């Protein structure tokens, strides 16, 4: 059964989930979600949509439940979830805290969380699938520092081990394919924090930004998004088997921008959720 | 005419704003921006465009410019230029990194940009409108902690003193509608970093949390919300004119929860862009 960490959440008489228009007395969560085996996240609504319909058909067998919101979108086809979590740390922090929740009173069991989402990558070829062993911030550190009132709790940031093998086996079988077990970093920036030239705002030199990238390369980083830490930190505080799976769209020890063809960008973003459907399908079998 | 801060930018040949589906060379930025005088920014698509159709209205005069995206949200109407952005610090800076390149391509000058948004009061009734003097960390230090590379860089967070003395100046003719500068806190969690007790994780005691937020008090804080550190140090840096005015829709010291008659809760959410058209209205008279 998922659990929150949370003492007080079932001494209340009632939880409003603010930012996904649920709510325990208004929704018989249960019910609704009870079913649940797969929670996918990702940070484009479009993107979270686009699964859930791909997963519709690849099952064999789909509204917005969100609708009320703007906040978030969500899906649910049969036993998968689809979840939106737009940009950064406290983004998708506030959706982990509500879905969280969620899982816990419609008393789901047995439960997989996975990220699915786009990055940068480092010394690997574009359009290579990242499976984050261990997610890391930005001085390359496996951790998680959580700001708790005026207190910072340092957090581990390791994803599922069991289950990023046997993610990494069922990409094995899937042709032309790139994929690799390895550190993610995770900045709260996506234009300085990352070391692009192209921000508002720049005060470093090519050549900081080109050691920087390579130091990250020695330290084990392969890719480079904006939510893997506090997504991995989270998930493991409430014993959740989690999982982050990115495509990277670029290499940065080569290039800033993406040059790619609409139509290979298409299929790049794509990987992740080819990957997750063959996992499921494997898991439902 | 708005600045970045980047020596690297006008030495490339083209520059595209990734998510917000604009670039200089795919589009005529002068053509379509040039004329923005006031730059109107919150988290909720819904109410910025709502917003946007308010002020239309209010000017005695509109669709998504970037519905090629799901990241953001953008309405103009006249001067005026209407932008979501999400929630939190990361969210916010990138439609910021991305937005100020978009004024200065655009050749835009005399220009304003507020923060509109909602908040969680410390000590002051709810519906309470802050305007905020200078945004404070979880700490309650007037700083922004910027993480560049694999380095930490301090920067400051007052708002423009000018900009908030007219709006409050503004506020003082409007019948019931209570007004006050004072420093706002901008958290990187909306749960455990707030003192909320309903989050799927919770670290600390309810005597704790309130302990926390009376200190708060005690430091200048009047309210509470997730983008006011990095919107003021940004804004700061490239020396814009910036202003952040949330409404409170609770009162922190007092309650866990909002608790209002729907129709006290829409006249709340609608005080900032009250005051906002008051001083738009202003300016162009
Ligand atoms: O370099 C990146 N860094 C990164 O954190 N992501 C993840 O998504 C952040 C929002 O696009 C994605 C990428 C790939 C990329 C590069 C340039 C433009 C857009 C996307
Ligand atoms: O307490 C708050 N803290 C806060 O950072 N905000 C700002 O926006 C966060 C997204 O809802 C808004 C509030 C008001 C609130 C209170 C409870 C539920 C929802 C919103």
């Amino acid at each position: 059964f998922v659990h929150v960490k949370n003492p007080y959440l079932d001494l209340m008489d009632e939880d409003i989930l603010y930012h996904l228009d649920l709510g325990t007395k208004t929704h018989n969560l249960p019910a609704m979600f009870g079913d649940v085996k797969f929670v996918c996240v990702g940070g484009s609504p479009n993107r979270m949509k686009a699964f859930a319909l791909f997963m519709h058909k690849e099952l064999g067998f789909i509204k917005d439940i969100c609708a009320g919101t703007d906040r978030y979108c969500m899906y649910k086809t049969g036993p998968v979830l689809a979840i939106s979590h737009g940009m950064g740390i406290p983004s998708i922090s506030i959706m982990l805290h509500e879905l969280i929740k969620l899982l816990h009173h419609a008393r789901c069991c047995d439960v997989t969380i996975i990220r699915i989402g786009t990055s940068g990558g480092i010394g690997i070829a574009p359009g290579t699938v990242v499976i984050t062993d261990i997610a890391v911030d930005s001085f390359f550190k496996p951790r998680f520092e959580q700001v708790i009132l005026d207190n910072i709790v340092t957090r581990s940031t390791e994803l599922d081990k069991e289950l990023s093998e046997e993610l990494f086996n069922c990409s094995k079988e899937i042709p032309n394919f790139p994929t690799l077990v390895g550190h993610t970093m995770c900045t709260y920036d996506f234009y300085e924090g990352q070391g692009r030239l192209d921000g508002a705002l720049c005060s470093f030199s090519r050549e900081k930004k080109l050691d920087y990238l390579k130091r990250a390369f020695k330290a084990g980083v392969r890719n480079i998004e904006m939510e893997s830490t506090v997504f991995a930190a989270m998930c493991g505080l409430c014993g959740l088997k989690a999982a982050v799976v990115c495509v990277t769209l670029l290499d940065r020890l080569d290039c800033d921008q993406i040059n790619l063809p609409h139509d290979v960008l298409v299929e790049y973003q794509q990987r992740p959720q080819l990957l997750i459907s063959n996992f499921i399908r494997r898991r439902l079998g």
